[PDB]
């Protein structure tokens, strides 16, 4: 069992709180921001809406297009390794590699956050941008980006150069999926999409409707692949939709045609010029 309290991470303060009502339920917060929720022994139980959305969009794609018995999923970030733990249970032959910045969060995840052994879930303590730059061709089938959840994504995870590294690492036709937090101008999400469209042939999104409506900050799941995404009037899209209506916040699947209009006019981002200073 986890022990409730405050833990000093390498890059963050980590707080573990036991659910009052759920046996073996645990909330994990990072720098005061709720970041994951788990129920021990129930690796498919998710409480974070955007995690449910990633699960729905990624499973629809994997089920339609990929071979689960040999699936390789790279998680660039991911609070408590919970998404990795989820996919490891849904796809019991999958190999999930989580690249985590914080050595102490990595250690707590292995000890207390109820993950299966490596290679089903394998943690690498490293800078995720640097790991992406070293991807070799066709070395993974899915990449899930979930860095610093709750914050606007660091710029180096949003550029054409980053997406090009991800594209090289993906098996032909593989899936890129990102959690993007944005406030209601949506300039961040739209610029990420603009960069993704230079790199991947196809894009789709799963969106929080009150954020699209400018009511609040929210999450949008950005998907890119050289494989076509389902169209809005398909039976697969209806199945995705029924799942998206099952959470506490009903969400919407938007197909490539919608995304190209949504992000029209947005400018892709590029890595900044080098600002390295030498002694």
């Amino acid at each position: 069992t986890p022990i409730a309290g405050t833990y000093e991470g390498e890059y963050s303060v980590i707080e573990l709180e036991a659910d009052s009502y759920t046996t073996d339920g645990w909330l994990i917060s990072i720098n005061g921001v709720p970041s994951s929720h788990i129920v021990l022994g129930q690796p498919q139980a998710l409480e974070f809406e955007y995690m449910r959305w990633i699960a729905t969009g990624a499973r629809a794609f994997i089920d339609a297009h990929q071979d689960a018995s040999k699936l390789r999923i790279t998680h660039l970030g991911g609070g408590a390794c919970t998404m990795a733990r989820y996919f490891a249970d849904v796809y019991p032959q999958s190999r999930n590699t989580v690249v985590e910045l914080d050595a102490e969060l990595a250690r707590l995840s292995r000890e207390w956050f109820d993950i299966p052994r490596a290679p089903r879930v394998k943690i690498r303590v490293d800078d995720a941008r640097m790991v992406a730059e070293s991807f070799t061709p066709a070395s993974r089938d899915v990449i899930i980006r979930d860095v610093f959840a709750g914050a606007i994504t660091p710029q180096n995870f949003t550029t054409v150069e980053f997406f090009e590294h991800c594209h090289r690492g993906l098996a032909p036709g593989g899936l890129y999926v990102a959690n993007c937090g944005d406030h209601s101008d949506l300039r961040g999400a739209k610029s990420e999409l603009a960069g993704m469209m230079e790199v991947f042939e196809h894009v789709a999104v799963i969106a929080d409707p009150p954020m699209l409506k400018g009511r609040r900050y929210g999450n949008i799941i950005l998907m890119g692949s050289d494989t076509e995404f389902f169209s809005s009037n398909s039976t697969e899209a209806s199945a995705i939709t029924r799942e998206l209506l099952g959470g506490g916040v009903p969400a919407q699947y938007k197909d490539e045609s919608w995304v190209r209009k949504f992000a029209s006019g947005a400018q892709a981002r590029h890595d900044g010029v080098s600002t390295l200073q030498m002694p």
